[PDB]
């Protein structure tokens, strides 16, 4: 929830906390980078 991407994986050891409101999360699960 720090970093709205798409793909299957994230930045690195990311934490998921939900999607943002601009690309639209159709799937891929957002990521936070802590």
């Amino acid at each position: 929830s720090c970093t709205c991407r798409r793909a299957w994986i994230c930045r690195w050891g990311e934490r998921h906390s939900g999607k943002c409101i601009d690309q639209k999360g159709s799937t891929y699960r957002l990521c936070c980078r802590r």
